[PDB]
């Protein structure tokens, strides 16, 4: 028989082991010839593998690299302006790769160039209350200065965004060992841990969605027209470099002026973390100074997109969707997750070859650009959008398989809970102790859910990551999942290596997923949702699962504005409208489940399905939220404060923000009234969806 | 049988006229208790007549009326500040009716108050080359000055929106005989001219398709938050009264300064036209007085909805909509048009007490404010724009029946063509000379196509009803017809009575439609579309239609950029992906044909219809044409100088617009080139929805 447990048999850890070295031993940086060979390697292994049709979609986007000639780096220069001190030019390579070319060195890709020279202020995470209490409290000025800042909590573009805005004439990142390098285990090749040479590259745009930075709204195709660099979005204003811990300490440990506020600010070093700003007074004359000369440059980037067309419904689109190109040999980021893809793909047309064809179409893709800043899956998105909001069912996103060992992570629509639930019922556990046990008990007993007794943990989507555009600005339902680390008894970040040059198949083969049974769970959990997805009868959502979390997160907002409550008082500010739309949603999604259930006519089961599919694309606002015009979705977006983040009312919550701080009170309490308003009408015009057609 | 046949033999021609009776005995102005009354009555009519359902829908939105204590007038004073000429306060009401009460007399709906004094400049129409003519080639300055510009040409708001921007203090619009008295006709009530007494009422906002000024975006329900009144959207900044021919005769009459620059400004009053600024030497001394009163006033407004359930595809709505408020009696405008909708209904209703109904759903709507602005169509499409979005087969406008009584008019988008010639070519012709003959015959011999031999003209939908939120902003297939007149022998604007207190019952009773033939032509006509578009099993839709327009409109666009040629060169301004897209539009759609002609398979016919459903539904652009959100069709959009007007390829057309003018031509161009991009991507992402889904 052809049914799912046909899928998931033919699925071999083996597979995927050798799928993963063969992705992993040069490295394949967007933009690059590399991993233009690369995705053609794709493209004729997808179409052996048996898919319907298998084609690049191409274009031609702003990417950013270093300039090969005039290396980037940072000096503690003296009053004759002798650089007495120089960061590091390169991390020092891995065992066997020290002959390997093209490593990109460590960059923040789409910093401007410059050489500015300044004062030192150190600025803990640079978050948003980290500022706050520089500025607020300490009454620090970052105006002028160079500020350093560590790694971690949130994403690193958000960070720039508020240093540029707290007045910093650049920007220094590092990674803390208190958030990079676990107690106990060894620097990498010996461990998993980073060491003090290793250094996290990353793009610092903050695009709120747009995708390439000159043509937002539209593909960057060969005739598309640009935006000049001015008015590019989402680029930073002032230079940035990322180092390692050994030159960071070089960097802190001369740090004079004020204490640290408090421990929080605090990290591992050999170093008072004080804030500055400068040097203490026999250094006092010492300044630091930045040497950036990295280049913007329009670069064409390619997407495999392979097709298995549906029998029943070929135009209901299912799709799969992770990206290909690295920072370096991206052992994780992202060959752990395009290797399961492959054998994914490997194990449906194993079916497809004796005869089986899904019941809708099943798109699967190789996004190029993702590092930096999503852009293959956004291009592609913005020029199929008429396709994907009209037949887009769901999208499955497929990066990082594994970032620890110890249980699975989901983050995903609540539409697609249940769903997730049963699957993993129905899938063996791979963990120790949990022999002969279903991967839901042994995910429900170490990650329960924090509302509900006996269910495990699942999250809100945030975003860094190419299921944005289908989520977030088209409203398709969308999911992940991975292996993950314990949180509760590892406080450090991501995991150690993140996108430094250590990132290997050494460092996952050895360390990580030794047998690939982790590797093997992710590719049943992502296969199983798109095989249900793709042939479940009646579409596989329930939507009285949103209408539990709306209630949630309306209780969220609501408690939010109930800390001010002279204010509500005062400007007559009501959720009333919102929870009586949570409500009405409750119901009609009671009603519409009891149809679902109690309805041999295919119209009916297609209009439903129709009616399911859309719920997803009901939340969407075309006007989209302030200043956002790309995340469109009411109840999610990520956090203003880090994309990495989900946030939940987004646009109440924004408007609610750092309230009490507002100069005109009048004005900020009507447009959180605008955004109660605008939410409840949201969720009502979503609720009636469900209601009788006619 | 239960067909086109037997539904088009129960509309009746006395049925129409006892409804018409019926709807123009009193006055039905939005926001008054006679309309809501009447809501209420074709509500409980509808039900009768056997609807599944038939509800009103209410919103509160903004409205404008005079204060009845405070009347609206203007004078002319002398330099001790005597009045010592009025305007009428009223227009002398007609025979039989000088005792009916609640006549709203002649006002500007939405004019500030205010009472400007000062000279006057004559303006001819308003229009943008009139300003360009008065501004660049007289050196007439307008700031300041009360302008008094003749009606026609243009809508009203885009003459006030032009005065304005010109500086402006005032403006008084008043009907020439010129453009309201066709000659050899006798004035109302003993032929169809306008008397020398008549006004022309209407609103003058410029909206751009927003809706209630307060609430751009969402429905003016109960909890809605609104806009305060300064940052309303649309409303005039200066205050704006219209006038009949005699009262602007004693305006006019003594107006000295330059001479008019040619015959196209001069009507036919007895007068000089003389351009001004002010009155001729004896006169000089005396200015203008304009005294406005009316108030803005949120008012609740209510559309009725009714339902007949699609027995096959109940979630595809076929929708047959206009509106039943009136300036005062409505005789043609708009209950000319209600009373066939009524009509229509119930021959429907006749069919389903029998046991039948269409496959798709159909919506009737009676809408409200429309006089104001298109308000109640447009709440509550925002209301539902979810539902219209992913069901809205097509929308019907049913707006006046009548301006003429000579020919058809069709006004349609070409995915409607083929059924309207399909149609009209099974209709019987209502013409003398043509009896025996179809409808199709008489159109195409009276109104030929400029294009094509043996086929009748068929109209761009411009704007200034109903159709606009479903077709410019929600991308819905739409269409209007009407009987109108022979514009080759009449130079006059509209019909003479349009907006007047004499548009009565006895004006289409003894001048229009004695035996209410074309009222019955034009129900067969409406009706028919409906009749097919709901029951047709395959949607009656013909892409190669709008492959052929789109090409037209791309010669269009092209030529007039080529008047540009050393700027074309300069900035590298092609084409080429235009009519590339166009071509490619052209090739699919003629595959897409074939397939659609030679494929029992529901899905593959659903598939299919869903593809030509959302054709019309790919043209939209979610970011919308710059600074107008709301117009997000990128064929199609109210040209920017009238909003009566359609204009196609709106977004280049508006680009190219006085581009010589431009302070910065390297920007202006450059913007030519972003629509030009625009434009051809949206082309070929709908012709790309005509692709094969997989
Ligand atoms: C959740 O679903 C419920 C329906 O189950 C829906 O209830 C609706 O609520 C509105 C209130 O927002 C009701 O509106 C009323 O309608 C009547 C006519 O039907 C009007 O007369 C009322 O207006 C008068 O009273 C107001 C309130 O004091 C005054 O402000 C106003 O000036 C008038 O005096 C009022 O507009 C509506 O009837 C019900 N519909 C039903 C019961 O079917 C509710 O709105 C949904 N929630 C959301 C967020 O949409
Ligand atoms: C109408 O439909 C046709 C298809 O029937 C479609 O043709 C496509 O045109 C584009 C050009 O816009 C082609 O793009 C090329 O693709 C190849 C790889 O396939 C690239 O190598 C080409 O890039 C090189 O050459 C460029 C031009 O000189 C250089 O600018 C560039 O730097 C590279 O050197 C180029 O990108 C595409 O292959 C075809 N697709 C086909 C034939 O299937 C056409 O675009 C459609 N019209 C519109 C408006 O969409
Ligand atoms: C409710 O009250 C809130 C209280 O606050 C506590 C909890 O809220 C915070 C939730 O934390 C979300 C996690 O943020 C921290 C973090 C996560 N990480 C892991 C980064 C892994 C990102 C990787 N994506 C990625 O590398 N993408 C690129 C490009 C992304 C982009 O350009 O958008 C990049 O991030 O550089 C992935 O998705 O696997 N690092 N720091
Ligand atoms: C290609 O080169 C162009 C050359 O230019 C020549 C041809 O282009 C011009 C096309 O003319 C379009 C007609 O414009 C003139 C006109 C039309 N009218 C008739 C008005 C009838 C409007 C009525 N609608 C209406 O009354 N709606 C209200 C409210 C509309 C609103 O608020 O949007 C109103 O107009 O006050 C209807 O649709 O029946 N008066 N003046
Ligand atoms: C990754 O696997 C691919 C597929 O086996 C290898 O590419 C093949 O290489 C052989 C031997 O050079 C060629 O004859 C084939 O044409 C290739 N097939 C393709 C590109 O589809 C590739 O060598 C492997 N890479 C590594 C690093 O092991
Ligand atoms: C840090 O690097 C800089 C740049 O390479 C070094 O300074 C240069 O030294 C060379 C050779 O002695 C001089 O000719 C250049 O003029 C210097 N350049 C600049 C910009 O100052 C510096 O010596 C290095 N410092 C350390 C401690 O290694
Ligand atoms: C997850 O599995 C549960 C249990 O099988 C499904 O809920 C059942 O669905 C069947 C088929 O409609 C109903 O007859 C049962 O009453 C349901 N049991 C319940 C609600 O306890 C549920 O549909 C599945 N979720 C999916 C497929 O998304
Ligand atoms: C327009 O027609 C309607 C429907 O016949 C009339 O309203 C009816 O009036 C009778 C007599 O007063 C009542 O008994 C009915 O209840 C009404 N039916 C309704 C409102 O559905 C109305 O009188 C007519 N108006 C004019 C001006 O002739
Ligand atoms: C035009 O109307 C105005 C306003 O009614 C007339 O002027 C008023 O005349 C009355 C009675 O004589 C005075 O008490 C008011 O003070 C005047 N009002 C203003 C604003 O001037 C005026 O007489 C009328 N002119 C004509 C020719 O009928
Ligand atoms: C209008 O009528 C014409 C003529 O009947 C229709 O065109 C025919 O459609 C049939 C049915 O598919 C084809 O087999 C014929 O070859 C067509 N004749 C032609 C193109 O000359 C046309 O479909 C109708 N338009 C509608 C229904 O929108
Ligand atoms: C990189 O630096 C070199 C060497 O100083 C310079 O000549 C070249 O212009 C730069 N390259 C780019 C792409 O800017
Ligand atoms: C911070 O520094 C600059 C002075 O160089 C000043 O313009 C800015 O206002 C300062 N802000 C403070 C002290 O709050
Ligand atoms: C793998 O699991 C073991 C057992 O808990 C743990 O000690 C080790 O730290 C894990 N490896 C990684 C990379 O998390
Ligand atoms: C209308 O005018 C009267 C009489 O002068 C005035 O008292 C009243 O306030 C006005 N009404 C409105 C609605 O403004
Ligand atoms: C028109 O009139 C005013 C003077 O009252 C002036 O400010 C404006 O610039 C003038 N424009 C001209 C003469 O072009
Ligand atoms: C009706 O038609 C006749 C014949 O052409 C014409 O003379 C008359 O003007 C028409 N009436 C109207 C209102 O157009
Ligand atoms: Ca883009
Ligand atoms: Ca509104
Ligand atoms: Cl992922
Ligand atoms: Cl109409
Ligand atoms: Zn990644
Ligand atoms: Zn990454
Ligand atoms: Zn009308
Ligand atoms: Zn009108």
């Amino acid at each position: 028989k052809h049914n799912m447990k046909a899928f998931l048999d033919e699925l071999k850890a083996e597979n995927i082991k050798k799928f993963l070295y063969n992705f992993t031993q040069i490295p394949h940086l967007a933009g690059t010839e590399q991993n233009f060979q690369l995705a053609k390697q794709i493209q004729s292994q997808w179409k052996e593998f048996g898919l319907d049709s298998v084609e690049l979609a191409h274009y031609d986007v702003l990417l950013s690299y270093p300039n090969k000639t005039h290396p980037n780096y940072i000096s503690i220069i003296n009053e004759d302006g002798n650089e007495i001190f120089n960061t590091s030019l390169f991390e020092p390579p891995p065992p066997g790769y020290e002959n390997v070319s093209d490593i990109v060195p460590p960059f923040s890709a789409f910093s401007p160039q410059g050489m500015p020279e300044g004062d030192l202020v150190y600025v803990n995470y640079a978050r948003t209350e980290d500022f706050f209490k520089l500025e607020r409290d300490m009454k620090i000025n970052c105006s002028g200065k160079i500020v350093i800042a560590r790694y971690g909590k949130v994403f690193r573009g958000n960070k720039v965004k508020n240093a540029q805005l707290a007045g910093a004439k650049g920007v220094i990142l590092y990674s803390d060992p208190a958030d990079y390098f676990a107690p106990g285990v060894k620097s990498y090749p010996d461990g998993w841990n980073l060491p003090g040479g290793g250094v996290q590259r990353g793009n610092i745009l903050n695009l709120n969605g747009a995708g390439d930075p000159l043509t937002p709204g539209y593909p960057a195709n060969e005739y598309a027209y640009r935006r000049g660099i001015a008015e590019a979005v989402g680029l930073p204003s002032i230079p940035v470099h990322p180092i390692g811990y050994y030159d960071a300490q070089k960097l802190l440990e001369k740090m004079g002026g004020s204490a640290p506020p408090d421990s929080s600010w605090r990290g591992s070093l050999k170093v008072p973390y004080n804030v500055g700003p400068g040097f203490t007074g026999n250094f006092s004359t010492q300044k630091v100074k930045m040497h950036i000369h990295s280049t913007n440059e329009v670069t064409r980037i390619y997407n495999v997109i392979g097709t298995l067309r549906g029998a029943v419904e070929p135009d209901r689109y299912v799709i799969l969707g992770g990206h290909r190109d690295s920072w370096v040999f991206g052992g994780i980021d992202p060959q752990s997750g395009a290797a399961v893809v492959h054998e994914i793909v490997r194990s449906f047309g194993t079916l497809k070859k004796e005869g089986w064809r899904p019941r809708r179409t099943i798109l699967f893709a190789s996004w190029d650009a993702e590092e930096f800043g999503l852009l293959g899956s956004t291009e592609w998105a913005e020029e199929n959008s008429r396709l994907l909001q009209e037949r887009g069912v769901a999208y499955i996103n497929a990066d990082s398989s594994i970032e620890g060992n110890y249980t699975l992570r989901v983050d995903c629509t609540p539409l697609m809970y249940s769903l997730v639930h049963n699957l993993t019922k129905e899938l063996k556990s791979p963990d120790e102790g949990f022999e002969g046990k279903s991967l839901y008990e042994s995910w429900t007993k170490k990650s329960p859910s924090p509302e509900f007794s006996g269910m495990p943990r699942i999250s809100k989507l945030g975003s860094g990551n190419d299921f944005e555009v289908f989520f977030q600005r088209l409203g398709i339902a969308s999911g992940r999942a991975r292996y993950t680390k314990n949180w509760e008894t590892n406080k450090f970040s991501g995991y150690p290596l993140y996108h430094s040059v250590y990132e290997t198949y050494e460092l996952v083969e050895k360390f990580y997923d030794p047998m690939f049974k982790y590797h093997l769970t992710v590719a049943q959990v992502r296969g199983g949702m798109v095989f249900e997805l793709a042939n479940s009868i009646v579409q596989p959502f329930d939507c009285r699962d949103y209408a539990v979390v709306l209630r949630k997160y309306a209780d969220k907002i609501y408690s939010i504005s109930m800390k001010h409550p002279q204010e509500m008082k005062t400007y007559s500010v009501s959720f009333d409208s919102l929870f009586s739309a949570v409500k009405n949603f409750t119901e009609i999604a009671s009603k519409f489940s009891e149809r679902l259930q109690d309805f041999s006519n295919p119209i009916v089961l297609r209009m439903m399905n129709d009616q399911l599919m859309f719920l997803e694309r009901a939340f969407i606002d075309p006007l989209g939220l302030p200043d956002r015009p790309f995340y469109r979705h009411v109840i999610y977006a990520p956090s203003s404060h880090n994309k990495y983040a989900g946030e939940s009312f987004p646009g109440i919550y924004d408007a609610l923000f750092d309230i009490e701080s507002k100069v005109d009170p009048s004005k900020a309490w009507g447009e959180v009234k605008r955004q109660i308003y605008v939410a409840a009408f949201t969720v009502q015009a979503a609720a009636e969806t469900l209601s009788e057609v006619a």
